[PDB]
């Protein structure tokens, strides 16, 4: 693949919910370029390159008890770029929760993820009332 | 208002849809920063500059017919942005249409939107059912 289209963009990005949702994390840290950055949640520090991104999907997912899904569309640019919403559903406090959450990604030339920048604090995570 | 907490964000984003929605041009380019950015779409070059702005929503909104919705919730940081997933609905080439966009924002200590960034393509237009 080269810079993906919009078209691509979109695919790209539902392919990497679903790994998510499946827990695969050689397949997800495999969509990464080698030296991209992930910044989850944005505003804190970044990760850098895949060695720091595998440790970081392993903590976040290895666990288990982690499934997601795409809550509407993909948006997507002409320059290899998207941004999608999506819905986490994982345990606090013992019980069920769903997180919701943002990611942006830039894409390079070869279609792998340069850029991650997912945007969620506390005020997107919600329990049984 | 100083940077807004994200319960702040959340309130910034969601007044900003409703004032798009209602189509008040002067009330929308006010939220923005003196030196603020806008890139719609993302990808396109910054503008900036208030006038290069307002004409912007003028372009944009000035027939009075375009609607704007969240499609769910405000996504806000500690650090004075947030995202935030929307519909528009518009004619275009004498259709019934709407836009899935998501836009990206960043204020200021003030509470003044810095920057904006809205994520769309034609691959998010569509007709809508009768
Ligand atoms: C890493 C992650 C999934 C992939 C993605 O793209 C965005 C996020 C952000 C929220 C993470 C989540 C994985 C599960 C996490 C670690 C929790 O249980 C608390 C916060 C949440
Ligand atoms: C300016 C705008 C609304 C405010 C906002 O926050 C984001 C956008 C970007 C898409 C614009 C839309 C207004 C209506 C536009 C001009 C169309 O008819 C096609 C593209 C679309
Ligand atoms: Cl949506
Ligand atoms: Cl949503
Ligand atoms: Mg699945
Ligand atoms: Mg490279």
């Amino acid at each position: 693949m080269n810079l993906p289209t919009a078209q691509e963009v979109q695919g790209l990005m539902a392919r990497y919910i679903e790994l998510v949702d499946v827990g695969d994390i050689e397949a997800i840290v495999q969509m990464y370029a080698d030296d991209a950055t992930v910044e989850d949640p944005f505003g804190q520090p970044p990760i850098h390159g895949r060695e720091q991104i595998a440790a970081f999907y392993r903590q976040g997912l290895g666990g288990g008890k982690v499934r997601a899904c795409l809550t509407g569309p993909v948006r997507a640019s002409h320059n290899g770029c998207g941004a999608m919403p999506f819905r986490v559903e994982m345990v606090w406090n013992g019980q069920p929760c769903a997180l919701d959450v943002i990611d942006v990604m830039r894409f390079d030339e070869h279609g792998r993820i340069q850029t991650m920048q997912a945007y969620w604090s506390e005020v997107n995570l919600s329990v049984r009332e």
